[PDB]
RNA sequence: UACCUGGUUGAUCCUGCCAGUAGCAUAUGCUUGUCUCAAAGAUUAAGCCAUGCAUGUCUAAGUACGCACGGCCGGUACAGUG
């Protein structure tokens, strides 16, 4: 399942303003950027083998 | 600048101190136009203390769901500043 299609909103109304929804940030998610840094920990770990 | 001078006797020469002399530090008195630098609640009481201040801190990079403000363009995980 995607996580990211299931967060709930925050229905941000005050009156004068634009209607507003407002969503947290996701933690512990796994992300291409994740993946980048797990993977680029081993390439230091080949790099002193070497 | 490696220095003495007054005072014991009727007069002398001594011993010898007292007093004078110059600086330097704290106070104090009287006086004080300019300008440069500058010590400053140590001494008595390491006594007692109203009030204020003297220690806080965020970057691209720990945690943002405060509309606090704006803001995409509006299904749009999290724009951003905070």
């Amino acid at each position: 399942d995607d996580v990211r299609q299931y967060v709930v909103r925050k229905p941000l109304n005050k009156e004068g303003k634009k209607p507003r929804t407002k969503a947290p940030k996701i933690q512990r998610l796994v992300t291409p950027r994740v993946l980048q840094h797990k993977r680029r920990r081993i390439a230091l770990k080949k790099q002193r083998t070497k």
